């Protein structure tokens, strides 16, 4: 299949912040699918990306280049080391740090100047090179690669050998996307990209049980999400309680959160995947479904905890408009 179009696009995406744990820290993650980039300021150029996987049925990249811009010498700071990587299938991983050095990737030193350039054998999807389009498909044909950013090392000033707080690096992203074949629904999407800067969450479950999470009923997140969770639902499982079709991705970048076991990894990995469950409800807040992986939301299998329990600024991706 040869492109009916190929569209350029260049975007400013953001800072990557300094390390405070000294343990690996998630700062960024971004998906690739045409229409899951979001169009904000700073991407305007995703515009027409999203217009073109609305319209077309298959894509691929042609190119990715990611560069990072030190916003602070290396006379100023000290101890840090920013990995960027590429999730093909973006699905969480339990790896850490080790795992990401399996992957693609390069490592920059803070007040360092970087470019991390793919190439189409890197990107390449199963239907002979192409990923599809429409996100209500199975997933490991759909969602195609995501770029995630690391930091390992505590952020120190250079001088009183102090905590540092502020940026380490500027991200800038530059692709073309290629497109073929046409949608049998454009769908027109727009679907919702929007960050909840602080909010409160709690995880419930027990040995057998679902991984769940709470969220106070009035935030901006909870809120998005009652609007825009489709109306249309299925059941887990048994006696079991209904959720939405519409499935959401999280971003945790505030540094710590606790969950029934054998769930640590996955909050400390700093992103995951979450349903809306029918509820009344209270008691307080909403509540949301934990998923592993977007394949496992598609499927209404979530994760399952292995006993009983032993702040946040979230980024979240609605993935997913169920008609289809």
């Amino acid at each position: 299949p040869k492109p009916a179009i190929c569209q350029t696009a260049t975007a400013t995406l953001g800072t990557i912040g300094s390390n405070t744990t000294g343990a690996t820290e998630i700062e960024a993650c971004i998906l690739l699918n045409p229409v899951l980039v979001k169009d904000a300021t700073g991407s305007t150029q995703f515009g027409p990306v999203q217009a073109l996987g609305a319209q077309y049925s298959m894509w691929k990249l042609k190119y990715l280049n990611v560069r990072l811009t030190s916003m602070v010498g290396a006379s100023a700071v000290n101890g840090t080391v920013v990995r960027i990587s590429l999730n093909p299938t973006s699905t969480p991983s339990s790896t850490s740090w080790s795992g990401l050095g399996a992957r693609k990737h390069l490592d920059v030193t803070v007040g360092k100047n970087a470019v991390f350039k793919l190439k189409p054998s890197d990107l390449g999807g199963p239907r002979d090179g192409w990923w599809l389009t429409n996100t209500n498909d199975n997933a490991s044909d759909t969602l195609g690669p995501s770029i995630e950013i690391h930091t390992l090392g505590q952020t120190m000033s250079s001088y009183q050998n102090t905590q540092f707080t502020g940026g380490l690096f500027l991200v800038e992203l530059s692709s073309a996307w290629c497109f073929t074949g046409y949608a049998a629904n454009p769908n027109l999407v727009n679907l919702v990209k929007s960050t909840d800067k602080s909010v409160n969450v709690t995880f419930e479950g027990s040995a057998g049980t679902p991984l769940i999470m709470n969220v106070p009923e009035h935030s901006h997140f909870a809120r998005t999400a009652v609007e825009h969770s489709s109306l249309s639902t299925s059941l887990s499982r048994a006696g079991g309680e209904s959720s939405s079709d519409t499935v959401w991705q999280v971003l945790n970048t505030a540094v710590e959160l606790v969950t029934p076991p054998p769930f640590n990894w996955l909050v400390k990995g700093g992103w995951w995947f979450v349903k809306l469950i029918a509820g009344r409800a209270r008691t307080g807040a909403r509540r949301f479904y934990v998923y592993l992986s977007y394949q496992d939301a598609l499927s209404n299998k979530p994760a399952l905890c292995t006993g009983g329990v032993p702040r946040t600024t979230l980024q979240f991706t609605q993935m997913n408009q169920p008609s289809l």
